[PDB]
């Protein structure tokens, strides 16, 4: 896991530096020199920049601690962003030298140099942004290796003899200084690094399948996107490499399919055989591993496994691209399976797809899906009034629209919870599974800088046009149009630290929803005062009116028939008086009606608001 970490900085400096060097260049850390706090729009002004991809660079420079930003929302420099100085420019060539030709032999002595401008740390006396600089060189060239597993053991053929003298001597020098490689026996072998590299290599597929973007970033962000992202004369995407990306997204996602494991058997174990689902739909099924993995579990590992006569299962792929479609039948050949065109935005089209099929009862459906709300077409938000009661809540999301603006976070929480009602209407009583991943505070991701992903992965997904939301704020998205965790089954990642990037959450319809606490709802607050406690232990509505305007994300609120059955308040208070800690008052306020206590909805507010708060 100290491994990791080295592999993260070099997927970091893949984005980073790009983006680092268009703003240089086009005056970014200059105008913050000349004048200071701007706004993001004083910025867009004076620069003539895409509000949104420069919203996304301007939080990427947050993460870095190379900005800080008021109150106000203005930023300025701070004293780490001089070294922006030091990189040079000419790094940029890294992204398209032919690598593959290099390998065979038939492009000379291509990489001496720049092994040996790192083995100098890039000129700079920071070795974090040397191993930033690092993965510009790394990355291409792990990849390639992975091609023919040139980066592996001595299996009766030593480490690099298969390649030419000029390159086994400038590829020796790079593993040595890098620690994948030392002379053990007087001869260069692989270290632990070195292995641990050579597999996790497609860790890194994902941010190479951008390299197309990132070498126009320049253009993303201060001149005309649409020649970026516009598609092929064959209809394909030109801002990314898109059969590397999904090679990429399968080795990486592998690690959390197999933690689907214990909601899978729960559903299946589930006792009438006849109870049970008749289907499973994967929405986004790409290359079909995610159902194959599924299937076996349930063959080999439940009770259902062993009826299949008396109780068949399918299995159903529903992707919108044609390749995926195509390589999803081949994976699940052997396996009973439909394949449909369709897409994560309308849940209803996929439902009068499956009748064309044959399949009207849809209502034994077992839905699943992994890492796709994300990646939508944006439908603006049609619930005008919902919108408002929102505006005020601060959101810490970026996502831009196909002209290149800024998305209001508000406008993409709206339009989240309009697109997750859509799928509430056709789930049924087996539930949702949804694998999804989440954008962190920029705090936060400086605070863990090399420990998760974030630094790289919020900005390709900020630049592409997809919508990343905190985990906590899916949560409650959901929980707004009545879908609900089944809290023993939940999942979050990464275990051991304060924050989550990703969820694995199996949801569940409930007749309730619970929202946050407006202040339009004071009076049914105060009544529920009344009605919960003796006139000597009630807050005041002085009190209340506080808690929705220090904590509007507080204090969550079980709704009924528009009725407000119960209230849950959390503060925290830390004094003010002069990774350790100090004086601290905390308070958790569980209000709800003496006529519903019995039924445990009391019980299910509670229990929600602390899983809803380790998510925050
Ligand atoms: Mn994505």
């Amino acid at each position: 896991n100290a491994m990791l970490q080295k592999i993260n900085r070099y997927t970091h400096g893949f984005v980073a530096v790009p983006v680092i060097l268009a703003c240089r260049e086009k005056g970014v850390f200059e105008l913050l020199a000349d004048e200071s706090p701007l706004s993001l729009n004083q910025m867009v002004e004076h620069l003539g920049a895409n509000s949104g991809h420069f919203q996304v660079a301007l939080r990427m420079l947050e993460s870095l601690h190379w900005l800080s930003r008021n109150k106000e929302l203005k930023y300025s420099l701070t004293a780490e962003a001089a070294i922006h100085n030091k990189i040079s420019e000419d790094i940029l060539q890294l992204y398209n030298l032919p690598i593959q030709s290099y390998l065979e032999g038939k492009q000379g002595n291509l990489l001496g140099r720049w092994i040996e401008r790192s083995c100098q740390l890039w000129n700079l006396d920071n070795p974090l942004m040397a191993d930033f600089l690092d993965g510009l060189l790394v990355i291409p060239l792990l990849l390639a290796l992975h091609k023919h597993n040139l980066l592996a053991d001595s299996e009766d053929k030593p480490l690099l003899s298969s390649l030419s003298s000029t390159v086994q001597e400038e590829l020796g020098k790079l593993f040595l200084h890098l620690g994948w490689a030392d002379l053990t026996a007087g001869r260069l072998t692989i270290t632990e690094l070195g292995r641990f590299m050579g597999e996790r290599a497609l860790n890194t597929a994902i941010v190479a399948s951008y390299t197309p973007m990132l070498s126009r970033i320049h253009d993303v962000l201060f001149g005309n996107c649409l020649s970026v992202f516009q598609r092929d004369a064959s209809g394909h995407e030109r801002h990314i490499d898109r059969t590397l990306n999904v090679i990429g997204s399968g080795f990486q996602h592998q690690k959390y399919f197999a933690d689907l494991e214990e909601s899978i058997l729960s559903v299946f174990n589930q006792l009438p055989l006849e109870e049970q689902p008749k289907y499973i739909t994967d929405m986004g099924c790409g290359d079909g591993t995610l159902l194959k993995r599924v299937w076996e579990t349930i063959q080999f590992k439940s009770a259902r496994g062993k009826a299949l006569e008396q109780y068949p299962l399918r299995l159903i792929g529903v992707d919108y691209n044609e390749a995926s479609l195509k390589a999803t039948t081949r994976t699940l050949a052997s396996l009973p399976h439909l394949v449909l065109q369709g897409d994560i935005g309308n849940p209803e089209q996929m439902v009068r797809s499956l009748e064309a099929h044959g399949i009207h009862d849809p209502e034994n459906i077992l839905h699943i899906r992994s890492f796709l709300d994300h990646d939508r077409l944006f439908i603006p938000p049609q619930k005008r009034n919902e919108l408002k009661e929102r505006a005020h809540l601060p959101y810490q999301s970026v996502c831009v629209d196909d002209q290149g603006e800024l998305i209001p976070p508000h406008v993409m929480v709206q339009s989240l919870v309009e697109h997750l009602e859509r799928w509430s209407q056709v789930v049924n009583k087996h539930g949702l599974m949804i694998l999804e991943v989440h954008c962190l505070e920029p705090r936060v991701v400086y605070q863990f800088l090399d420990k998760s992903e974030n630094l790289h992965f919020d900005a390709h997904q900020g630049f592409s046009q997809q919508y990343l939301v905190e985990a906590e704020v899916f949560l409650m998205s959901a929980a707004q149009v009545g879908l609900f965790p089944k809290l023993e089954l939940s999942k979050r990642y990464p275990k051991t630290f304060p924050f989550t990037r990703i969820t694995l959450n199996y949801f569940e319809k409930r007749p309730y929803k619970i929202s946050h606490a407006y202040l339009s709802d004071l009076p049914a607050l105060v009544d529920l005062e009344v009605k919960c406690w003796p006139e000597n232990l009630r807050a005041s509505t002085h009190e209340i009116r506080r808690r929705l305007e220090l904590n509007p994300q507080g204090n969550l609120v079980l709704i009924i028939e528009d009725q407000i059955i119960g209230a849950i308040y959390s503060q925290t208070i830390t004094s003010t008086e002069a990774t350790p800690q100090g004086s601290v008052i905390q308070l958790l306020a569980l209000n709800i009606l003496p006529e519903f206590q019995a039924r445990g909805l009391g019980n299910e507010l509670r229990d929600f608001m602390l899983y809803y708060c380790t998510l925050k």
